[PDB]
Parts: structure tokens; sequence; C-alpha cells
RNA sequence: ACGGACCAAGGAGUCUAGCAAAUGUGCAAGUGUAUAUGAUUCUUUAAACAUUUUAUACGCAUAAUUAAUGU
RNA sequence: AUGCUUUAUUGAGUACGAGCAUAUUUGGUAGGACCCGAGAGGCUUUGAACUAAGCGUGAUGAGAUUGAAGUCAGACGAAAGUCUGAUGGAGGAUCGAGUUGAUACUGACGUGCAAAUCGUUCAUUUCAAUCACGUUUAGGGGCGAAAGACUAAUCGAAAAGCCUAUUAGCUGGUUAUUUUCGAAAGAUCUCUCAGGAUCGCUGGAGUUGAUUAAUAUAAUUUUACCAGGUAGAGAUAAUGA
RNA sequence: UUUGUGUUGAAGCGAAAUACGUGAGUUUUCGUGGAACAUCUCCCUAGUGCAGAUCUUGGUGGAAGUAGCAACUAUUCAAAUGAGAACUUUGAAGACUGAAGUGGAGAAGGGUUUCUUGUCAACUGUGAUUGAACAAGAGUUAGCCGCUCCUAAGGGAUAGCUGAAAAGUGUUUAAAGGGGUCCCCGUCUCAAAAGGGAAACAGGUUGAUAUUCCUGUGCCAAUAGUAUUAUGAGUUAGAUGGUAACAUAUAUAUAAAUGAACUCCUUUACAUAGGCUUUACACUCGGGGUGCGUUUUCUUUGCACUUUACCU
RNA sequence: UUUGUUUUGUAGCAAUAGUAAUUCGUAAUUAUCCGAAGUGGUAAGGACUAUCC
RNA sequence: AGCGUACCAACAACCGCAUCAGGUCUCCAAGGUUAACAGCCUCUGGUUAAAUAGAAAAAAGUAGGUAAGGGAAGUCGGCAAAAUAGAUCCGUAACUUCGGGAAAAGGAUUGGCUCUGAGGACAUUAAUGUUAACUCAGAACUGAAACGGACAAGGGGAAUCCGACUGUUUAAUUAAAACAUAGCAUUGUGAAAAGCCACAACUGGUAUUAACACAAUGUGAUUUCUGCCCAGUGCUUUGAAUGUCAACUUGAUGAAAUUCAAUCAAGCGCAGGUAAACGGCGGGAGUAACUAUGACUCUCUUAAGGUAGCCAAAUGCCUCGUCAUCUAAUUAGUGACGCGCAUGAAUGGAUUAACGAGAUUCCCACUGUCCCUACUUGCUAUCUAGCGAAACCACAGCCAAGGGAACGGGCUUGGCAAAAUCAGCGGGGAAAGAAGACCCUGUUGAGCUUUACUCUAGUCUGGCUUUGUGAAACGACUUAAGAGGUGCUACUUUUAAAGUUGUUUUACUUAUCCAUUUAUAGGGAUGAAUUUCCCAAUAUGGAGACAUAGCCAGGUGGGGAGUUUGACUGGGGCGGUACAUCUGUUAAAUAUUAACGCAGAUGUCCAAAGACAAGCUCAAAGAGAACAGAAAUCUCUUGUAGACUAAAAGGGGAAAAGCUUGUUUGAUUUCUAUUUUCAGAACAAGUAGAAAACGUGAAAGCGUGGCCUAUCGAUCCUUUAUAUUUGCAAAAUGACGUAAAUUACUUACUACUGUGCAUAUAGAGGUGUCUGAAAAGUUACCACAGGGAUAACUGGCUUGUGGCUGCCAAGCGCUCCUAGCGACGUAGCUUUUUGAUCCUUCGAUGUCGGCUCUUCCUAUCAUUGGGACGCAGAAGUCUCAAAGUGUCGGAUUGUUCACCCGCUAAUAGGGAACGUGA
RNA sequence: AUUGUGACAGUAAUCCAACUUGGUACGAGAGGAUUAGUUGGUUCAGACAAUUGGUACAGCAAUUGGUUGACAAACCAGUGU
């Protein structure tokens, strides 16, 4: 047989990310003395667009505290921020949209985004456009905070980790029909080489488990086990259930 | 039924190991001078000549049979 | 126990030794093995000047048609709203040169101009558009809007050199004269039925005999003796009609 | 081993014989040839005897003076040269290409095919005096056109870590290297003759080069120390005008309006579609001047020329 | 510092160059190089409007 | 400063083997007509050359043009060609996703010349002057009624099938209904200990990412829908109640090696979920006031019994289904019907405007497709001067028949047969090209698949090491309180003490691992910014002896590797076993003898159905005896086997080989000579005997399985029996046994000597392909060596079947065998049907039908001349000589065949390699 | 060089209609021949061009675009139409 299409992606030759015009990685600010004792405030200079990403980025300027000079950050922007705005980051910053606070000082019900799942991590969890989380519970002895992730899962975090108040901007962009093949050609042109897609039952047996036959059918159960080797896991992977959902 | 338009040159049961039968030769209860060494051997000679100054190198034969101690 | 005894059975055993060395020929075995002949397998290297996909930097598409939202004006109407004229320039919109392709004649040619060309006809031109140079991906691997397609006239596994004079129960060939003898195409076993081993049929060596109109001998008769259930017959004898 | 032939002609080859043998073959004559050749007296030895294998290499036939020498509209008259002109040169005709040209200028690829002179053994599928064939000599000139410098998609390396090595990765805890006077910054190197980017124009000139040569007029970059003269400005440690938007150094030449560490910004620097508008090049009309053409008839007529670069 | 001009200059380069003509012996002269408008083919600049999961 | 600078850029300087009609990237761009850088003509610049020229000019070709009357009658099919086209002014249906359809369909006009009208700017005063530039309307005249005059330039309409649309594809035979697509649905994953994927290892891709994300599948716009089944196969969830399931570990025994036990791994099992997972979704019988039908009922039965829909559909064999319509005539088209061989719901069902170099039917226009051909132009062909190849070639080229390897140029017998040469042509040379690609064979391959055989990367699970420091709690070996029984003894029975060892559960930080940074302040209270108080004196943060890593062990594992997938055979395959055996016959009177010949049997059975002895006589019939009868049990007569003897068939058997009794284990251990098959090998199955111990009978005797002919198995390995026989490579193991003697290394004698293993001899565990390999499929993507030893055509022998012709006379014909016929039976002929066979061809004889063209036959349809009738005439029927002359136009189908509409004089049947593809 | 003989080989014509005979023969009626004659036609064969039609790069005329200054005369657009 021949190596399957999904196996070739791990070599990373024509399947690497398309990133010529991207603007940089979005991080929080590095944890230091100011955000551990008081707070520090930086000024929003511009909201810009990142070619591969749905959400927009804010360009925000802080003033160096250990030397004379200015410093730059790129941060996922929450819906409501404007150019000319001052935001404040630290353990003692007030509760307002756009500030960055430790999650252990937020009351129950607050909507947060751009969260650290470990302290000092510089933000990993809630980042896609239109997404938010919810603070659901606080530990009685401190030290622990409970949140509800966009997928619906519940997760307990260290209570010193940081997050931004508000929701990710540019929300609602999965409600417009794409409606044309060329529109999707332009969409993935700036992401990676994953489109269009030929389906397995239309191939020959050498190159897919679904190939061959005189009638274009699968011929074997399409739910495969978690333990199958690389060239064989191709249908529905370790599915607990199939068919239309009814609840 | 297949190969062959014509002419000249080339073109296919051999070599080595190991066994047997047949036949020629030498000696004969024996037979074969191994590897070496010797010599008034040294164009030929890489051939030929020699054998350690009641005489235990080795092979095959002179005795068979049995899993075997053995006989 | 220095085991004994006629027993019976077995040995490639014994009963006053024949062997060893050496030419040559022939037979069967291994080797390139009488000569020339695969489809394949393995080890190590070369190629993206063609073509496939991604990426960087640049360049290119005569002319014409249609007329979306927005805007100005006029007419109705109690409100809500509705009618007519112009302006405007949207769309994987329409026709069509060039460019990019290849529907039909199942046309020409088919010892071609050409190892895919020529003529007319046809599809396509603001977009999933076309071209150049640079750059990434290398063989059981790559690339594929998917035809087992393409990867230098080579792809249901590229090209180059070695292992290698690989192996073939199968096709083809196998070179001076005269003289003498002269077949088999049955049989047994066989992953055996286009093969092989074994018997039979043939040749060549050698000894023992006969050479005494004898004896041994004979695909022949005669004399003596033996065994048989086919042709014929029977159905009033058995069985079955 | 024996015993023989040859310049008074060996081997080989061609045609033969009142010749021998059942036969394969021996033997001899004449011609050509010009230097070696046998042994049958008996033995030894081998890469030792061809009609074929779509056998191997080389040479030669019938087919046969045959198939054929058909795209791209098309040729004619006279003269020169020459041994010899349908396809070399000159003049006169009739025509084609028709700016999306067999017109001009470059890239990839080629490497002297370029030029002048000579010249025809072979080639230029008919001819050939022609030619990109053959021979002998020549010809390519830059501060301003390019490369060279920058960085891109990317390639190769360093430290470390893997692996027997060959090789694979490329900061993954390097006392990394460099630069601003001791302190700061901080891996190296290559990859674009269409992307970024100091600076030039016109006329003339050769058989063959030209924004490169000649003539004239300009521009850009660089230029160390010491003095001396000259130009100009400023305080007698740094000038003025305007209410403002902002402006001012015109000396051969608008050259000078202080400003260290440290810090911020701008230019380089950027997609597509649609119409409106401006300037330059292009084309056209009517006057003036100059040359040419038609002219039985008509035509104050038909055609050509009437130009002006960078730089200040 | 105000006017039609006393007046020149193709603003300098620049006519000394180029082009089209007419003469003079086997290289020199001389004359011209100037008045008003249309069409929109190509190129570049300007101020704008629109499109993008 | 250094390096480049000539020339070509295709037209002969480049690549294509060449001076090849091919391929190959950028910039400049005039006049006329026009919307136009289109087409046609022209000025500047370039050229007048092409591997040749002259003459002639017929067949045939190739590229073109025209054609009276008809108008698709041609053909599989309107293939090719024709018709239409620019602008302006009118007029436009069904249907529809309201955007379209649309250039729908249709109608009228257009030259030239002479005129009229309408559209701007500027500067002096509603007046006056100076000046453009191209468009658009109207009118009169005019001409062989012509005018987008050349160039350029849509045919349209009514319907059916498929795909929604723009897009993509097999470079060089397939451009599509195939792929893609938006829309819809399902699955996995909260992260540097995560999902999917790469790598030998170290390390990487997605990732400059974070559920509105990345990854893996299916279906394929909109509209309206998406039924029932979790039994099977997959996937997935719970676990010490729970069976099975490794290493390690612990215990018991033993001199030890061993041996025997026990225990919370994952898997499977047990118990659930899931169909927009793979997939599935029934028969029989009766019944309503005429028939017919079956709302209704009864019955078998599944995990569930095909629901909404839809149909002789690109899906229906029968089939050219039945009805209607379209035509003159319809295997075609459309609309209906439905027990549908074998329709059906994201394997998507049913529809659908717009779109398409997609598949089909009809209508108008148009025409040389056709009736039915003719004429004409260029370039070839032709003759000449120059120049000048190749394929192919056993030898060569007239026929008829014969025989022959069954189709001859050569052989036999005949016909005949007279130099040399030019141009055409396609009957033959079973013509050329290529070691047949279909079929079979080979102990020759390869690609692909899987619940074929054997393995393997990856992945999941357990142990040991890496691996340090404290604590607690439950066990278990080591002690003390008992119901009982047992023959002192020998064993379970109640609650803390013993030292150690173990599960498990926590705490610590320094091993180990991860993250962030410029390793930049010890814990609490849309200007510029640089020369306080209290509390204590490993860069930081997060995990932590768990991960990770190394060795070993178990599960899963077509993702991957290697290999296999019998023989016979009226071709192979499917069937069967004729593959190891046995009875009768074919078998031709010794013996042997074939076929997928004929009628059958075998892989067993028996403590007696084996051995011996004695007594007895069987099947059946007749007569007779209470219930008793056709048959119960009793006597008597007759009785050559007509019974019985395990199982096929054949042979044998009467004081027995059969039945009934009595006693028994000869169905026992060892050895020879030999018969059957046959090589005169094995196995196996038999015959005659010898040595030993026994049974039976009074005894002579008989007995080594079954009255005779079938009833079965090598090497290697394993397993139990036998022995006064052996071994384990320098030696010993009963035993210092028995006698002496010591002052010890003393002397002599003996059949009998550790665990475990090996070995000799005998039986058993099995190979049925039976003289004995551990073995699944597919190839329509295909390879190689061969085969006319072997299939798919023509030809050859045969003639069952197919077709045609005879003989006899029951009966038909009102009557009457034979005008015309002829049942029950019988003899032939032909090779225009289909079979049977396998002789020729597999280093190749082109495989259906039509079109075209010639010739042959007669078994005569018409035309010529006759005979007979159940013959008035007319019209016909049977038959003789006879092959001279004819034997058509169309609708449907690829058709041969068939069927219908027509005309005719009649619309006969056949052959020539199933005549005829250079 | 003219005119001839002619062995042998090839060979060619075919079928139909109407009318008269005749509403006759025959027949109860209904119906209704043969044969011969006349005038035409189908298929085939061998020629031919007075008439009709087809054909055009003899010829004459008309005309679109372009080009010679105009008229006249012409030419190009592979045969412009
Ligand atoms: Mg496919
Ligand atoms: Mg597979
Ligand atoms: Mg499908
Ligand atoms: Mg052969
Ligand atoms: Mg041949
Ligand atoms: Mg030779
Ligand atoms: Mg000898
Ligand atoms: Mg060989
Ligand atoms: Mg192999
Ligand atoms: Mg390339
Ligand atoms: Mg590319
Ligand atoms: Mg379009
Ligand atoms: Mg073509
Ligand atoms: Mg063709
Ligand atoms: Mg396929
Ligand atoms: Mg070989
Ligand atoms: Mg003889
Ligand atoms: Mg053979
Ligand atoms: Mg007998
Ligand atoms: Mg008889
Ligand atoms: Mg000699
Ligand atoms: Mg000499
Ligand atoms: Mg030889
Ligand atoms: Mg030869
Ligand atoms: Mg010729
Ligand atoms: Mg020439
Ligand atoms: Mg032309
Ligand atoms: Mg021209
Ligand atoms: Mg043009
Ligand atoms: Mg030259
Ligand atoms: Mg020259
Ligand atoms: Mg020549
Ligand atoms: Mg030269
Ligand atoms: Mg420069
Ligand atoms: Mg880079
Ligand atoms: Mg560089
Ligand atoms: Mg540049
Ligand atoms: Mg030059
Ligand atoms: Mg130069
Ligand atoms: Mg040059
Ligand atoms: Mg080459
Ligand atoms: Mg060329
Ligand atoms: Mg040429
Ligand atoms: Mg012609
Ligand atoms: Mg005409
Ligand atoms: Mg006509
Ligand atoms: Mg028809
Ligand atoms: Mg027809
Ligand atoms: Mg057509
Ligand atoms: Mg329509
Ligand atoms: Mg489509
Ligand atoms: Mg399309
Ligand atoms: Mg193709
Ligand atoms: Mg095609
Ligand atoms: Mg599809
Ligand atoms: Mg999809
Ligand atoms: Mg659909
Ligand atoms: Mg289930
Ligand atoms: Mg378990
Ligand atoms: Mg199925
Ligand atoms: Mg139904
Ligand atoms: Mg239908
Ligand atoms: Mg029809
Ligand atoms: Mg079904
Ligand atoms: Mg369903
Ligand atoms: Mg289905
Ligand atoms: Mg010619
Ligand atoms: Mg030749
Ligand atoms: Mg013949
Ligand atoms: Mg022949
Ligand atoms: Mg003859
Ligand atoms: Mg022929
Ligand atoms: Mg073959
Ligand atoms: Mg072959
Ligand atoms: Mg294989
Ligand atoms: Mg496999
Ligand atoms: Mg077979
Ligand atoms: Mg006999
Ligand atoms: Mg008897
Ligand atoms: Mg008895
Ligand atoms: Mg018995
Ligand atoms: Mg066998
Ligand atoms: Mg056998
Ligand atoms: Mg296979
Ligand atoms: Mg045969
Ligand atoms: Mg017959
Ligand atoms: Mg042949
Ligand atoms: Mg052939
Ligand atoms: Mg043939
Ligand atoms: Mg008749
Ligand atoms: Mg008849
Ligand atoms: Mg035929
Ligand atoms: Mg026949
Ligand atoms: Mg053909
Ligand atoms: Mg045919
Ligand atoms: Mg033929
Ligand atoms: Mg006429
Ligand atoms: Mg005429």
């Amino acid at each position: 047989g021949r190596v399957i299409r999904g196996q070739r992606k791990g070599r990373g030759s024509i399947f690497k990310s398309h990133n010529h015009h991207r603007k940089g990685a979005a991080k929080l600010r590095h944890l230091d003395y100011c955000e551990k004792k008081g707070y520090i405030k930086g000024l929003v200079k511009d909201i810009i667009h990142d070619p591969g990403r749905g959400a927009p980025l804010a360009k925000v300027i802080f003033k160096r505290t250990e030397k004379y000079g200015k410093k730059e950050e790129l941060i996922i922007a929450s819906e409501g921020m404007f150019t000319g705005q001052y935001i404040s980051c630290g353990t003692k910053a007030p509760l307002s949209v756009g500030n960055i606070l430790p999650i252990g000082k937020m009351p129950e019900g607050t909507l947060i985004c751009n969260l650290e799942h470990r302290t000092g991590n510089r933000g990993t969890l809630v980042k896609a456009s239109g997404c938010y989380a919810t603070v659901v519970g606080q530990s009685e002895d401190g030290k622990k905070t409970k949140v509800r992730l966009p997928s619906g899962a519940k997760k307990t975090i260290d209570a010193k980790a940081r997050a931004m108040v508000g929701v990710v901007g540019a929300g609602g962009r999965i409600d417009k029909p794409i409606l044309k093949a060329g529109v999707a050609h332009h969409k993935y042109r700036v992401k990676r080489n994953c489109w269009p897609k030929v389906r397995g039952v239309a191939m020959n047996p050498v190159e897919h488990p679904h190939g061959g036959g005189n009638h274009q059918h699968i011929g074997h159960p399409s739910t495969v086990s978690r333990s199958a080797p690389a060239g064989q896991k191709v249908g529905l992977i370790a599915a607990r259930r199939t068919g239309l959902l009814r609840g």
C-alpha cells in the first residue's frame, strides 16, 4: 500500500502554516513586581487585524519601570476597547472591562477571557472570537478558583492566575453563509493547505481503507478503536455513540 | 506448421574434486619415500638423483561383530 | 565364573591371505558445467531543465451588453405606505479578439513537416484567472479538486551500477569418412499426468563350454495323462421371465 | 626424435589432370607471388573439423533509375562576372509583409556564427561563380549602463544533544562574539543582471564598439595633520521677521543659526474595481516660406521640410 | 514703486548643432527655420467613491 | 578599483539526431473603413525565399464552386453542408427560487443626392457681433426593387433523463452522469503527563494555535421529508460480587536440581448504551343479494417483516408487458396501470426555476444525404533534364479434378502453351507488421483483500532498577483464653504480648520533570517623568520519589513483511472419486486384460457371534384338539435344505459348519519355509510347521480368533513394559560387608551399589491426496516460458435433431381406398439448422450486420408450351419439359430473423473460407 | 501500301395495360374466356445534341472597401460580389 494523506501531514513540507503577513504572537505581560503588589497602566494605541486570525489585536504601550524607555505588547482585544484608552494590570486594579486581574479577586458571575491555566503562563485558554468563560465558585480558604469553559467543561485553577475582564471581540461571524467556493478558497489561503477535500470512498484501495469496490460504499464498520495504528485510524475515532442527537 | 535474401570469418559435452568398473604396468603380505632434509644439483635444472651413520611418522590392506562395558 | 550347554536364529563373519601405487576411457554428483534465453528478489547511489502541489518577488487580459444597493425630482394618501422619470455602476453576470485548451469531421497525414503535426469547427477572457524566475518535497518514497494519474519520449513501484554468467521438469541450436550390431512408445512407485527413479527391450568387454551329424536345446509335432463351462443347446431339468 | 625442400623461387591464391582412393582426401601441371616450409620413422599435446541457432562482426544484392524531391498567392525583360548562371550582383517591371510585421531592442541557451580579403576537395538532398562551409588576418575602451551592497521565500555552519561512525537537528542553561570607551549591545554566513538602491545629456565618428571613443556642457562620492591668506556670521556661553499658518544666509559657491549620555517618531514602504480631471508624446485642419510632381481637358493644385536634450 | 512701450532674448544651454534649398574651384559662401486651432490612441500624476470570514 | 560589453535570438545561429511546417519569456506600435489593437487595402522599415524546374493535362485523389423538379424517401443517427446574423423602431408565452426566462417567438427599415430642424463658448450692450465639434430627427428627388451590397456575423420551437450553478480530470484512443463546491449531520480533544501525525535515537508538524479552534468521516444548492430493527458484527461504559487469564513473588516437600500450591494487571466473559456505525426490513387458507374482487376471519412465523413515496425508469427475466396517443405503417418517444425475477428514504427518497462542447423523441426552416448524376478551378498523379531511398525475399509464380497433415505454384491425369514493354487495379500469394494480449499448462511472478498460515512497527497493561527522609493503620510467620472429638497422642475452635516482613494511606525536599524572564524590589497597610507604618532577617513559580527512561512479561495489531491456496477430467470450471480396498459380469472354456462401463459393498460388529464335545433337525403344507378365529399352544404324516449361518455378492454346510446344552480362555510367549500384488521391494492379509505351557473329549484327535473371499498405516518425536544386558570420558555413593591384624595410607576375599538423563528390545499415540508437505481469495491494471498434446471461427468424417422425397392401405371425401388426401407402420436423400468429435492453424488465416459487385445451383414464385380434376364459364388445385428473362419502395429494431403499410406479373429458395474490412 | 477472307472466342432484349373481337361463346341466373388486331408503357442495351434544362478562369455589363491629385483608364481583396 501507499502512505495515507493524513499521514503525510506530519512531515510538514507543504502542510506548514502560511504566516508571511502575520503580525506576531499575542501574549499577556510578563509577571513582575508591579502586578504582584499594585498595578501598572498602559495606553491603547491601535486596533489592527491579523491575517489568519478572526479576532483583532490591540497595540498597547507601557512605560518601563526599571529604566527610562517605553515597551510594547500585543494583546487580544475585548469588545469595547477604543484607541486612547488606559487599562490597568495588577493584583489591585479595579474591576472594569479591559483590565487584567487575578481571577481570585473577581466575584461570581464575571465574564472573563484570555486566561492563564497556570500563573505566569501569559495566557492560553479563552482566545477565539466571541468566546468567554464564567467564574462560578471561590474556595473558602482561597488558593483555588472554579470556572466554566466555553465548551461547557468545569475546571479548577490556581487563584493567582490572571485574566482579562470581558468577552473576545468580533463575535458572531459563524452566522453568515459562506455561500461560494471561492470565498472558502480565500479563507484557507491564509491558514494552511487543507482544502479542498476528496473523500475516502472515491479513491483506490492502495491509498485509503475506504477505497475500491463496484458501488462506493465503506464495507466495514466506520467506528474504530483508540488503539489502532496510524495508517488505520480513519473513520470515527473511538465514538461512544452515533446517529442524530436527541438531547 | 515454424527458421532460412546472399557470401566470408567466429561458433557449442570441457576443467577440477571425489567414487567405481574395465584394461595396461611394477612390486607383493605388504605397498605408497608425505611434509622436509642431502648432494662435486644449479643456462636448460621450477627437471633429474638420494634417504638420516632383531631399524616403531602417516594412509590403505592384513579380522570380524556389538548401542555398549567389550569379546 | 577364565560362566557352561547339540539347542534355534542373525552378521557387509572364518575355514593356508590379494592388495597398494599409477596411466587413460566411461557413468552418476557438485560446481557457469553442452551453448544462447526470462517474469522476478536484494545492496548502494543519481534526478522536480518535463510534469504535480505549496511558498517569495514581479508582469499580463482590443472592443461591446446588462443594469443591484444608495441619491435627486414629480404624483397619490388621514397614517402607514405606494406609483413614474433620471442619476449611479454591483455581480465566482452575458457576447467576443488575444491568451489558455481540445468537442466534431471518427477530415488530411499515417515510409508524416511532426515518435501526437496540419485545416476547418468548438470551449474559455475580473477571476477557484494566466505567465516568468527563484525556492521546498526523492522511490515501497513524494505529489494528486482522485484518472492508479504524474515524478526528464521510462510508472499497478523511476533511472544507474553491482550481488550475477542468479534459476528454468520449457522453446531453439549442437561441426570429417567407411564398416559392424540395433531399440522403445509396456509395467511399479511418485504434490505424479509436457518430469523422474526402477524392470523390460539394445551395445560393448570377459570367462566357462561345444567343435565327437552328440548331448544341453526348441513360439513344432507324436504317444500317455490331466484341468476347463466360451460357441451350441434347454425351457416337459432347478432359478427368473 | 629422425631426415628433408627453398633467389636455378617457400607458403598462399586461380584454372586444371590419359593421376590414385568406395570415401573424407592425397599427389602433380601452368599462371600469379616474393620468404620461408615440412616430416607417414615413431610418439606427445589441444581454444582441433559448420548450412542452419529471428546466431555475432564486416561486406554485397533483386526491389529500382522505382516511391519520391506538392504547406507558406508569383514571377518577367535586359546587362555584369565567369569554363559554365531559373535559384550570385546591377537596372527596369509586376507583386507580398501590412505596426498583433521575416520592423527595431533585451533575457535564457549558443560561443566567434561578427568583420575584411581569398577561395571551392567535401557539404549547402536540382544547379551554384553563393554561404552560417574552407583559409589568412582583425574586432568588444565606462566614477554616471549593470554586477558588486541590502534583506525575502530559503540553504550551509557554530554551542549543545543523539549515533559504532556515516550522518540528524540547530540556543534546547555558551564565560558566544561584536559594538558604544572602560561600558553597552548583542550568533555567523550565503541566497534577486525584473524587489530596495549616490550620480549624464546632445551632436559627431568605424569595415567591424559606443549614454564607454571625439567635441561641448554637467552631476555624485571621497578628500589627514600643520600653518598662512581670502569669504561670511556671531558676543564686544550660542542671529532675526510674522497676530498666526509660517519665513529669512544668493559669498564665483544660499557654507556656517552651539549643543554630550539617554529616548521617541518619520521616509525607504506597498491590494483590487469604477468613473471624473490635468500635462506630455502621438495623429489631424487652415495660413506663410522653400523644393518637387500632373498639366489634351480640370486643378489659387497633390507631396516633402519648417527641429531644440540633461543641467540652472 | 505705477504705464503702453523707447526695445531686445527662441530665459541661460543655442546655433556654433540638425534639417530642407540655391551658388562658387580643385575645401567656401548665401537664404529659411513662423501664425492660429481640432481628435482622444498610449503613459504618468491628482482628488475621490466602493469591496473583503 | 575589479569583472562583463562582438554577434543570433529563430526567418537555417537555441531544444527536438538535421539548414525539421513543432516548442520557447518582456518593451515600442502610422493612414482608410469601423464599436474595434477584429477582417480587407495602404505609407516608413523589410522582402520577392523556401530538399528542384519545363511541358502536357485523361482516369483516380485531396482542398474548393454550382446544379432543373422533389425535400431526410439516405443513414444506427440530419454525420457533412445549407439556412440565420450588424444596427434602429415595434412585439414578446408557459413556468418561476420574483432575480429571470429574453436576442423568447415574431414584424418593418437600411444606398446616393438636394434640403429643413435641435443640442455650445466668447465680448460689446431684452440688440449686436466672433467663432467651433460631432451626433440625432424629418422631407423631396433618383435607380433593370437595389442598398449591414465585399469583409464581418445566433437557426428556432414542444418535451423526457442526469448533474443544482461558475470550476476540475485520464500529456499521446474515454471531458462525462465522474471529482470539487456552498449547505446538512456525526466523531475526538481543556494542553508542554492533551487530540491527530513524523523520527534509528535525540527531537519535531499543526503552532506567530486554544472549542466561533485544530483533527477524522459521510452526504452533496433551494423546497418538502428523513419510517421500523441493538438479535449478528463493530465501537463504547461500570468492577474485587465475579469465571478464565503472564512474568515476578510467597509457601510446602526434598540431600539438591526439580515438583506441587497460593495471590485485585490489562483483555475476554458477566451487566448496559448506540442505526445521519457495517447493515437488514415473511408465507398459507377461507369469505359480501349474478360473476369478479376480498374491507373481514383463521393459521405458521421474525431482531424487525419495505412505512411516506416512486416505476417495464441508466433499476422488470418473462417482454416487442396491457391501455391511450403520435404515423399510412412505430421492438423507438410520451402519458397511465402495478404481487416490483431484484424499487425505497443523508448507501439519502420525491421534486425543482436558471445553467450544460452531457443522453434521447417529435415539429418548422434549410439543403446534392438521397431519386441520379453532370459540369468546373488550384495542387498531385503523367512525359522530360538532374537527384535518388525503404519494407520484403527457402526457391519461384496459368488452370480443372484427384489423392494428400481431411482447402496445392511444384506431385498424378487432363486443358493448353510463342519475345520484349506502358498505365491502372485490389480476386489470390491461407500477403506484411509482433516468439497470441482470449483459453489451458508451469510445483514461474506481481498488484490488491481478508475472521488463510507464520511473524512485525506502534499502542495499552504488570514487575525490577532509577529511588532519598519521617508517620500512621491493617495483615502474615513467632506467643497466650476453646467445641469437640480421636487411637498419652494426633488435628481446626473464641483476645492483647513475638522480631521481621509486607500491602495501602499520608507528610517533607535535595534526586527527577515542566513553565517564564533582561533570571530586575523579603510579607501586609491619547501631555511630561532618565544624568511612610507594621512584620522576619537554592532566579522565581508549579509537580515530586509520582511521571519519564532502561531490561523483561502479557494483550491488541492487513498499518506492514514473507508465503501458500492437491490430482483425475471427451477443453477448464461446477458435479463426482472411477485417488487405499472387496463380490459378480463385460473377459473371447489355464492365467492376465481398459473406459466419468454395468448391479453393489468397506473405515464396522462379537466374553461370545471365540475353543472343544454330546444330543437333536430345519422352511413349509395337510389332517385333527374347550374358549381359538386367516395367524396363540398341542399331537401325527410328508419333507435334499426350499431355513439358518453379524453386515454386499459369490462359494461351502445335515448323526453338521445349523439349534440346544456342558466345560472353558489356543483371541497365549518365541522362531522358520513360503502364497497373493509384484521390481518377484515394504506394509498388510493368508498356508504348512517347530520349542513351551494349557483347554476339551472315554479316546483317536482338534484349537495360534470369527465356515472362505474386504474391514487398514513409514522415518523423526512422545509414552509405558522387560532385563543376573549397558553407559554418562581422572574417580567414589549397598558397605569398611566378611575374616585377620593394628598401633597404619595394613592384607585377602564379594553375581546383586545415589537422584536425573541416555540406550537395546515389544506394543501404542497418524498421516483417508491412504509408499505418509504444517497452508485462503481476487485481478475488467497485469507480466514471463510454452501449448494447435487443449477451448472460442471456416474446412473434414457422421446425420441423432432440422429440412425434403418415397412404399402399404384403415379411414376422409354424401355415395366411392388412391380427383385431392392418407392414420398404425416401414425405405431413402441433403448438408441452406443445431449437435457429436478434436485432424489442420496459438514465433496470429482480422472476430456481427449492412452497403457495393459478379457468377453458380434447382428442391420453379412469375413469364413459355403441355397432362389431370370432386373441370359449364370465370377463378383455382395436382403435375411434365424447362434456369432464356425478372424477382421492388417504406415505418420500428445494431440486427440475421420478425412484423405492418404499399405497388407489382411475381414480390421463389439457396451456395461461392456462414462470398466480399490493405 | 490499299482492299479483303474469317478458323476461334464473346453475344440481348424483357414484361404489362387499355380498346375491338364481345356483354358474344358457356350459364337457370349471377356473372363471363381463349385467340388475333390496334394504340401506348415498364425494366434493359447501343448511340446522339436540331429543341428544353445544368455547367463558366471565352466574353460583356453592374457594384462595396482601398490606391494611383481629378476625369478617363485601371489594379488589389488566393475566383471580392
Ligand atoms: Mg475512481
Ligand atoms: Mg488497505
Ligand atoms: Mg454515493
Ligand atoms: Mg515454434
Ligand atoms: Mg522469415
Ligand atoms: Mg570457419
Ligand atoms: Mg585396476
Ligand atoms: Mg550458460
Ligand atoms: Mg522471495
Ligand atoms: Mg521547473
Ligand atoms: Mg510550480
Ligand atoms: Mg463570467
Ligand atoms: Mg487540432
Ligand atoms: Mg482520423
Ligand atoms: Mg480503475
Ligand atoms: Mg542467464
Ligand atoms: Mg541387422
Ligand atoms: Mg515438446
Ligand atoms: Mg478354469
Ligand atoms: Mg448362447
Ligand atoms: Mg603447410
Ligand atoms: Mg625479401
Ligand atoms: Mg571450438
Ligand atoms: Mg557460415
Ligand atoms: Mg517518379
Ligand atoms: Mg536551393
Ligand atoms: Mg494577406
Ligand atoms: Mg498587402
Ligand atoms: Mg490586425
Ligand atoms: Mg558573414
Ligand atoms: Mg565572404
Ligand atoms: Mg547540390
Ligand atoms: Mg570555420
Ligand atoms: Mg546606476
Ligand atoms: Mg530567511
Ligand atoms: Mg548577498
Ligand atoms: Mg533592480
Ligand atoms: Mg553592430
Ligand atoms: Mg558594447
Ligand atoms: Mg551590441
Ligand atoms: Mg541531444
Ligand atoms: Mg525551424
Ligand atoms: Mg527551409
Ligand atoms: Mg480535382
Ligand atoms: Mg452560378
Ligand atoms: Mg437542386
Ligand atoms: Mg428513414
Ligand atoms: Mg432505408
Ligand atoms: Mg453538424
Ligand atoms: Mg425557452
Ligand atoms: Mg455540472
Ligand atoms: Mg463548465
Ligand atoms: Mg487521452
Ligand atoms: Mg477526447
Ligand atoms: Mg458527485
Ligand atoms: Mg463538505
Ligand atoms: Mg438534491
Ligand atoms: Mg449490538
Ligand atoms: Mg481482571
Ligand atoms: Mg452488502
Ligand atoms: Mg408499498
Ligand atoms: Mg414510461
Ligand atoms: Mg422516427
Ligand atoms: Mg433492495
Ligand atoms: Mg433511515
Ligand atoms: Mg439501494
Ligand atoms: Mg509534376
Ligand atoms: Mg537493403
Ligand atoms: Mg488449383
Ligand atoms: Mg504457396
Ligand atoms: Mg502437368
Ligand atoms: Mg490481394
Ligand atoms: Mg507463443
Ligand atoms: Mg507472448
Ligand atoms: Mg508471490
Ligand atoms: Mg499481505
Ligand atoms: Mg488439473
Ligand atoms: Mg481365454
Ligand atoms: Mg448347497
Ligand atoms: Mg456335532
Ligand atoms: Mg462359529
Ligand atoms: Mg498422495
Ligand atoms: Mg499413494
Ligand atoms: Mg496472490
Ligand atoms: Mg490437434
Ligand atoms: Mg438426417
Ligand atoms: Mg503462421
Ligand atoms: Mg496476417
Ligand atoms: Mg488474408
Ligand atoms: Mg399461379
Ligand atoms: Mg406444391
Ligand atoms: Mg463471411
Ligand atoms: Mg454451410
Ligand atoms: Mg480494415
Ligand atoms: Mg465484415
Ligand atoms: Mg479482403
Ligand atoms: Mg442553354
Ligand atoms: Mg450549354
